[PDB]
C-alpha cells in the first residue's frame, strides 16, 4: 500500500534517529561493564534492545507502506564519564522526543493515523521511561553525591 | 444501632484525618518514586494502604452506629525534600495518635467500647509502626548523614 | 522534563475530580455493605480502586512534568438511597467524562500527545465500563421495578 | 458432483435464511447485554454461534454439490423490548422449521438423501433447542410475570 | 485463683444469658429450616455454634475464678414468623450487648482485667456481626418487602 | 449515553462493511477449502472471525451510544478463481481503510474519542495484518508463478 | 429376525462392491506407496480401512436379518499412473454412491428402516468425504499440474 | 408448537408399550437374581434402563408437541422359566419393533421428520441390540442345550 | 515519641520480673529433665521462652518511649523438689499477675493505652496458662498423690 | 592494560564492518519478511543477532585495551530481488572474511594472541556458516530454479 | 612422547608462576576474609581455585611430555593494605601474561601447538578475566573513593 | 569459496589417514571382543567413532573449499597379539600426530586460519587423548606384566 512520500521520508528520518539511540546506548552499556558499574549496563543493554524494537517498528511500517528504509544511524556522541554519558543519553532522548511529536502532527496532517499510533507508542516509551530513568539517575547524583551514587551501581 | 452522638462525631474527625493520612501518603509515595528511591516508594505506598484500611474501620463504624460519615480529607502538607517530608508524615502520626488517645477516652466516658477497641488498635499501628519507622529514618540521617541514607533507599 | 503549564493545571483538575470519585465510591461501597446488598458492594469498591489508579497515573505524569499535584478531591455527593446512589454516581461519571474529553482536547492543542494517551485511556473507562454499569442498573430497575432489582444484589 | 439445480437453488434459500437467523442472535444477544441481562446474552450469543454452523453446513453442501452460495442474509426483524425481541426469535424460529420441513421433503423426492439428512440435523435443532427454549421464556414469562422473569436473567 | 464474687456473679447472669441465645438460634435455625429457608437455617445454625463458643468462653473463665458455674439458660422466646423471628433475636441480642457493657464496666471498677477482655470480644461480635447481621435483614425487608426477601433465603 | 447522530450513522455505515466482509471471508474460505487449499481456508476463516469481532465492536459502541444498529451486510462480490478472490479481499479491505480513516476524522470533529480508538485499532488491523497478508499472497504468486503458490497452499 | 428377500439380495450387491472398494484402495495404496508418495499411501491406506467397516455393517446387516453373505468382490479396475487410479477411484466412488442411493429407495419401499439408515450413513461417508478427496486431487492437478501436484504427495 | 393429533396419539400408543418394556424387563432381570444368574440379572436390569430411556424420549417429545402423556403401561405377559422369559421379551420386541415401524410411516405421512428421526433410533436399538441379544440367547439354548446355557450365566 | 517518667520506670519493673520468670523457669525445667521428668521439662523450657517473649515485649516498649532498660532479673527463689517448685512457681506468676494489673491501672491514669493493652496481653497469658496450669498440677497432686503425678511427668 | 596502537585501530575497523554486517541483515530479513519468505526473515534475523555478538565482542575487546570504539557501521549494500540480496550478503561476507584473515595476521605480528583468538572464532563462524549458508542458497537456485527455491522458503 | 627440552623448561617456568598465583590468592582471599570483606574474599578464593586448575594443566602436560614438573612456587609478594593487594595482584597478572605470551612464541618456534593452545587459553583467562577484574576495583576506588568502594565489598 | 590447492591436497592426505585410522580401529576393536577384552573392545570401538568424525570434519572442509575429497583409506597395518595391536596403534597415532602438525603449519603459511584451528582440535585429541591412552597401557604392561594387565581387561 502506497503511503505519503512526506510520511514515509520523516519515519526515515525518526528511523535513522532510533538506529542511532540503539548504538549509543550498545557503546554507553559496555563503557558502564569495563569500568564495573553491572546495574548501568544491565539497564542500558536492556534500553539497548528497547531501541532496536523502536527502530525495527518503523523500518517494517516503512517497508509496509512500500518506501525504501534508510539504514545510517545519525551520528552519535558519547560521553567520557559517567555523568556525561547520563546526560548525552538525556539529550539523545529529548531530540528523540521532539522528532516523535513533530511526525505525530505530521502523520495527522496526511490522515495516516496508523503511522500516528506507531510514533505515540515510542514517545510515551521516550519520555516516560527512558528520558524518565536518566532524569532520575541525574537527581539521584545530585542528592547523594557522585560517589555515593557510583557506589549504588556496582 | 443508633450511636451517641458525641462518639459518632468524634469518630468522623477521625475518619477525615485518617483520609489526609492516606493522601498525604499517595502524594510522598509518587514524589520518592519521582525521584528514584523505591524503597521509600514502596514503604509509603504501603502505608497508604494501612491509612486506607484505618479509615475504612472508622467510616464502617460511623455507618453501623447510624451516623453519616464525613469524607473530605483534612488539609495535607506535604514536604519537598526527603528530610521535609519524613518530618511532614511524622508530625501527622504524632497529630493522629494524639486524637486517638483523646477519643479513646471519649469512648470510655460514653460505654462505647467496641469503638475503643477500634481507636486502640490503630493507636498501636500509629505508634508502633507508623511514627516508628519514621523516627527510625530521621534518626539513620542523624548517624549516617542524608546522603549515605539516600543512597540505601534507592 | 517541564510540561506546559495549562496542560499541568487541567491535569491537577482532573487529579482532584479522580481523588473525588474514589472517595464516593468509598463511601457508596460501604453505604451498599451496610444495608446488605453484597453485589453493590463489591462492585463500588472495585470502582474505587479504579479511580484510585485512575487519580495515581494523574499524578505521576503531572509529578513527570515537574508539577505540584494538588491532593485535594472535589466535593463529593452522596446519595440517601439506592436509586439516588445510582443517580448521583452516574451525573459524577457524566461530568468526568466531559471533563477528559476537554483534557484531551487541550493536550492535544498543547501537542502534549502522551498526557492525551492518558487521558483517553480514562475516558474509555468512563463511558465504556463504570457510567455504563451505572446506565444498566437505573435500567434494571426501570424494566423490573426497584424492589425485584435489590433482592438480585442481596 | 453436481446435485440438482432445483435442491442447490432451495439449500440457497435455507441458507439465506440461517445467515438471518446468525444476525437477528447477532443484535438481540447485544441488546441484551447493552440492558444488563447477562444469562440471555450468553444464550443468544450461543444460538448465534449455532446459526453460523448451520449456515456453514448448508454452504459447504451446496460448494460441494457444485452450486454457487447465495450470501445475502434474509431480512431480519428485531424486537425493541424483551417480550418483542422473544416473540421475534420465536417467528423467526417457526419459520426455519416450516422452510427445513419442506426442504426435506424435496430432498427426497429429488434422491438427494445426504442433503436430507443434513436438513433432518438442523431441523431438530430448531424445534427441540432453538423454538422450544423461546417457548419455555415466554411460559415462564406468562407463569411468573415479566419483572421477576427479567430478575431472572440478569 | 479466686475471683471477686460480684464479678463472679455477673458473668454467671451473662452465661446464663448465653446459654439462651445459644437456644433461641437453636429453636429458630430449625424453624427456617422446616419452612424451607436453607439460608436462615444456616446463618443461625452458624450462630448457635458462636453462642456456644461465647458460653464455654465465660464458664472456663468462671471455673478458673474458682465460682460455681449456673447453667440454666434464661427463658427465650421464639417468634411464629420470619419477621417476628428476627425481631426477637435481634431484641436479644440488644440485651445481651447491654448486659456485657455493663459487665465490662464492673469488671473495671474491680480490676479484673482479663475478665473485661473476654467480654469486650464478645461485645464487639455482638455488635458487628450478630445484632449487625439482623438490623440488616429487617432493612432488607423494608426496602424489597417480605416476599422478595424470603425468597432470596430459599 | 446520547452519542451524536452524525458519529451513530457513520459507525452504522462501517459496520455494515465490516458484516460483508464477515461474510466474503465465510465464502472465500469455504470456496479454498473446496478446492483443497487447507492453508488457505485456516486464514480466510480467522479473518472471518476476526471480522465478526470488528463488526461486533462497533455493534456494541452503537447500542451504548443510544442508536439502533443497522445489520443488512454489504453486498458483497467473490472471485471464481484463487487470483480472483485475492484481488477481490484486496479490494475490500482498501475500500475498509479508507472508510475507518474517514470515520477516525468525523469522530475527532465530534469529539469522539472513545468512538475514534475503536476505529483505530481496527485501521491497525486492517492496513497491518488483513490488506498486508493479501499484498504478500499476490506478490508471492508474482514472484514464483501461480501453479507453485498453490502448491504451497495444500 | 427374517429380513425381505429382495432387501437381502440388494445389501448381498452392496457387499460385493464395497469388498471390491477395499481391495482397490488395497492395490492403489500399495502402489503409491511403491513409487515414493506417502501421503497418497496413507490416505488410501485409511480408505480401505473405511470400506473394510462400510463392508462389516453390510455384512452383520445381513446376518442379522438371517441372509447368507456373498463374499466375492466385484471385479476392479486400478489405474497405472497416478492421475489413472484417481479417476478409477472416482469412477467407483460414482457407482458406489448411486448403488447405495437406489439401495435407500429399495429399504424404504420394503419399510426396512434400519437398512436405509445403514444406507444412508455410508452414501454421507461416499459423498462427502470419499468422493469428495478425490476430486479435489484432480481439481488440484488441474490447478497446479501434475509435477507440483505429486511433489506434495511426497 | 402443536403436533398432528394422530402423531401424537400414536407416540402415546408407543410410549405406553415402552413403559411395559422397562417393568417386563425390571420383572425378569429380578426373577434372574432370585434364581442366581447374576450375567441375566444384569442384562435385563441395563435394558430396563434403556427403555427407561427410550419411554423418556417419546415422553419428552408428546409434551414438546404439547400433546398429554399417557402413563399407564401396557400390559406385560412375563415367563415362568427361563426359556419362557427369553421368548416372552423377544415376543415384546418383535411387537415393539413393528409397532415403530408403522410409526415411522406415520410420520413420514404427516410430515413430522424429527419425531420420525426419534422412533428410527429406538428401531435400530430394538433391531440390533435388543432383539437380536435375545435371538443369540435362544441360538445359544438351541446349540449348546438348556443347563450348559444356564451354567454359563450364574 | 517521649513516654510518662513514671509509665516507663513501671514498665522497668515489669522487666526485671519478667527476665526473673524466664531465669526461675530456665533452673527449674533443667532440674526436672536432671531428674528424668521430660514433662516438665518440656513445660518449664516452653514458658522460659514464653517469659523471654513477655520480657522483648517490655524492652522493646521501653526502647520506643525513649527510656533506658533494666535489665537486671529480680532475685529468683527455686524449690528444691517438685512441690516446692511448683509452688515457687505459682506465688511467682501471682507476684506477676498482681504487678500487671497494677501496671494496667497506671498506664490507664497516664492515658498510655498502647502500654495498657500489652500489659493486658500478659496479663491474660499470665493467668489463663501459666498460674493456671501450675494451679492445675498442684490439684493434680492433690487427688492422685505425688507418686502418681510424678510417674505422669516421666 | 594498553593494547598496541595498530591492533586497536585495526580492531576498530573490524567493529564498523561487523556493525554494517548487523545492519544489512537487519533491513534484509525485514524485507524477505514484507515479501512473505518466512524462512528467509528467521534466517537472516538469526544472522543480525549473530554480528551484533560479533560486534559486541570486537568493542569489548577494544575497552578492555583502553581503545575508543568507533561505533558509526560502514555503508551497506542492500538488493532489491531475492538473488540480490543473497549475493550482497555474500559479498560482505567475503569482505568480511578477508578482513578478518589479515587482522589475525596482524594480530600475530604484534604477539596480541587473545586478540588474534577472538577474530579466529569470527572468521571460523563467517566461513563455515554465514558465508556458507549463502552460497548453499545460491546453489539451491541454479539446481531447481529461482521459482522452486522461492516457495521453499515461504 | 618426548617434547622439546626447551619447551618443558619453560612450561615449568609457568607451572612455578602458577603456583605462586595460586597461592597470593589463598593468603590475599583469606586476609579480606580476615578483615570482614565477604565479596572480596569469594572473589580471590575463586580465583585462588583458577589458578590451580592453570597449574594443573601445566603439570598435566609437562608429565605427558616426560618432563620432571618443578613443584616451587615463584616467591609471592603479598599486600598489606587493600590498595596494595589490588595492586600486587595486578602486577602478579602483568606477569603473568607477558610470560604466557612469551611462551606462545616460544611454543610456535618449536612446533609444539598443542602446548600454544594451552598457554593461550590461560592468557586469556589472564587478561580477560583476573587482571581485568583487579583494574575494575582499582578504577572503582578511583571514581567512588576507598570508603565508599570497601563498604560495596562487606 | 575456493581454497588454495596445496592446502586442498595437504586435507585430502590427512582424511585418507584418519580414513584408515577409523579402519585400525574397527578391525582391533572386534579382535579384542573376539578373545573376551570388553574393556579394549570398548575403549577402541570408541577411538573408531573419534576417528570417523575427525574424518568427517576433514571431508566436509574439503567440500567446503570446492575440493573433491579423496575417499580411499591408508593401508593398515593391524598387529596379531595384544602387545603388537596396541604398538601398531600408537605408531599410527604417533604418524597422525606429525602429519597434523607439518598441515597445521602450511595452513598458516597459506593464510587459511580456519583450516589451521581445525587440524590443531585433531592434534589435541591425538596427543592428549588417543596416543596418551595408548601410552598408558604400554606403560601399565610395562609395569604389572602382560597378564595382569590383560586379566585386567576383560
Ligand atoms: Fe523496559
Ligand atoms: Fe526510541
Ligand atoms: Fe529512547
Ligand atoms: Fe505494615
Ligand atoms: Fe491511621
Ligand atoms: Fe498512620
Ligand atoms: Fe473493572
Ligand atoms: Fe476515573
Ligand atoms: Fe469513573
Ligand atoms: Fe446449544
Ligand atoms: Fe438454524
Ligand atoms: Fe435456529
Ligand atoms: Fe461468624
Ligand atoms: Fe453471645
Ligand atoms: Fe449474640
Ligand atoms: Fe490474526
Ligand atoms: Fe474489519
Ligand atoms: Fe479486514
Ligand atoms: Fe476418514
Ligand atoms: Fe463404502
Ligand atoms: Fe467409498
Ligand atoms: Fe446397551
Ligand atoms: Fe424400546
Ligand atoms: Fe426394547
Ligand atoms: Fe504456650
Ligand atoms: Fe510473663
Ligand atoms: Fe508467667
Ligand atoms: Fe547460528
Ligand atoms: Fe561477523
Ligand atoms: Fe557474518
Ligand atoms: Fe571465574
Ligand atoms: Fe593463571
Ligand atoms: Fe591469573
Ligand atoms: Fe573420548
Ligand atoms: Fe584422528
Ligand atoms: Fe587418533
Ligand atoms: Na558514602
Ligand atoms: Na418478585
Ligand atoms: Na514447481
Ligand atoms: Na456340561
Amino acid at each position: 500500500m502506497q503511503g505519503h512520500p512526506e510520511v514515509i521520508d520523516y519515519l526515515n528520518t525518526l528511523l535513522t534517529g532510533e538506529l542511532a539511540a540503539r548504538d549509543q546506548y550498545f557503546i554507553h552499556s559496555r563503557m558502564y561493564e569495563d569500568w564495573g558499574f553491572s546495574k548501568l549496563y544491565e539497564r542500558l543493554n536492556h534500553e539497548m534492545e528497547e531501541e532496536t524494537q523502536h527502530a525495527d517498528a518503523l523500518l517494517r511500517r516503512i517497508l509496509l507502506l512500500e518506501g525504501t528504509p534508510r539504514m545510517r544511524p545519525d551520528d552519535i556522541h558519547p560521553g567520557t564519564t559517567v555523568p556525561e554519558m547520563l546526560e548525552a543519553d538525556l539529550k539523545l532522548e529529548r531530540h528523540v522526543r521532539a522528532a516523535l511529536a513533530k511526525g505525530i502532527a505530521l502523520c495527522e496532517q496526511h490522515k495516516d493515523f496508523v503511522s500516528r499510533d506507531i510514533l505515540k507508542a515510542q514517545l510515551a516509551d521516550t519520555e516516560e521511561d527512558h528520558a524518565y530513568w536518566l532524569e532520575q539517575q541525574l537527581g539521584l547524583i545530585a542528592r547523594m553525591g557522585l560517589e555515593n551514587y557510583l557506589q549504588s551501581q556496582i
